[PDB]
């Protein structure tokens, strides 16, 4: 139930990760297309046909614009995933920290003789005074 829902938000982070993987595959594909276009423009340049070389660069830039869109979307998905993940990681870490504090509160309030937490500060001083 509470772990039911922990695992649910966890598989939520899973979907965002699969989406990131898809985006990265698409990015790789677009980069390969970009390389191909650039090579073709270079071939046109060795031939001397700068008109067609520029036209291949027009398509090169067109794909670069699409790449920027994918990279921006991917960055957004990474921030969204991070926000969710790092939130949950900190919430569980801070819970452990507070439960540790609760344990110390139980030890302090639990022991009648005599004020665990106050005597911890007391002995701290006594130890520190050993430096002379």
């Amino acid at each position: 139930s509470n772990a039911k829902n922990k695992e649910s938000p966890t598989k939520a982070i899973v979907r965002l990760r699969e989406h990131i993987n898809l985006l990265s595959k698409k990015q790789s594909h677009l980069r390969t297309q970009i390389t191909n276009q650039e090579n073709e423009a270079r071939i046109f340049l060795t031939k001397g046909n700068k008109v067609m070389a520029k036209n291949a660069l027009k398509k090169k830039k067109t794909i670069e614009q699409l790449l920027s869109k994918v990279e921006g979307t991917m960055e957004s998905m990474e921030q969204q995933l991070f926000s969710i993940e790092s939130a949950n990681l900190n919430l569980e870490t801070m819970r452990a920290m507070q439960e540790g504090a609760k344990a110390m509160k139980t030890i302090h309030s639990g022991l009648d003789i005599d004020k665990v937490d106050e005597t911890m500060d007391e002995i701290r001083e006594q130890v520190e005074l050993g430096d002379e």
